[PDB]
């Protein structure tokens, strides 16, 4: 089955393609529709099966481009990651005019974040730091439909993000979608999810 047949937007199948992505793996297949039929999904498989793609289709996908608003908060648990996931929505998103993805880390001062947040369709960045914009109200959560957790399992073990995300969950909106991608699903994850989850469905393979 190729990518037509999960329904997606031509300027994301356009997208698809142009950056090198030309038929759907087993967990974008399974995923994809399921991401669009606006269900909060947890998708637990290994590395290299194709999640951030998952998630960054689906992302594109849902964004009403003509409305420059924050729609999708996406967190990483390393500044490297950040980056990596928008290298990936910048590449699919390559067809989408007006695009607008940033990436939000320590070490740029704040003043600067402000002015990025003020032309930014999906913000992709590090807990602590979406957390301290949205406490400045830099970054007004009021229009997030789509929060995505990446690498769930290191973003909320012991010692790393649970107590930020709890704080960034609560600051959203009552109405919104989860998504949560991770290696692994040990009992923490799933006990923390559920915090963020009311009914998950579960993507394997
Ligand atoms: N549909 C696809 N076709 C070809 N290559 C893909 C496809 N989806 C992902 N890739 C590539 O496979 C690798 C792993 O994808 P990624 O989304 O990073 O997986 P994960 O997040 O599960 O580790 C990357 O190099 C990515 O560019």
């Amino acid at each position: 089955a190729d990518f037509e047949s999960l329904l997606l937007s031509r300027p994301v199948l356009e997208g698809l393609r142009a950056a090198g992505f030309e038929r759907p793996s087993p967990v974008q297949l399974k995923a994809i529709p399921l991401g669009r039929c606006g269900l909060d999904l947890i998708v637990q498989a290994k590395s290299g099966t194709g999640k951030t793609c998952v998630f960054s289709t689906i992302a594109l996908d849902s964004l009403v481009l003509e409305n420059l608003s924050t729609q999708i908060l996406i967190l990483a648990p390393t500044r490297e990651i950040a980056v990596q996931i928008h290298s990936v929505i910048t590449a699919i998103g390559i067809k989408m005019e007006g695009l607008e993805c940033h990436v939000f880390i320590g070490g740029t001062p704040l003043s600067q974040d402000k002015t990025r947040l003020k032309k930014c369709h999906i913000a992709v960045g590090s807990p602590g730091r979406i957390k301290q914009l949205i406490e400045l109200d830099y970054l007004n959560p009021g229009s997030i439909r789509l929060f995505i957790l990446d690498e769930a399992d290191k973003l909320l073990e012991e010692g790393s993000f649970q107590e930020q995300i709890n704080w960034i969950y609560s600051s959203l909106p009552a109405s919104k979608q989860m998504l949560a991608v991770s290696a692994t699903y040990p009992e923490f994850l799933a006990n923390a999810l559920t915090k963020y989850m009311r009914d998950p469905t579960f993507v394997r393979l």
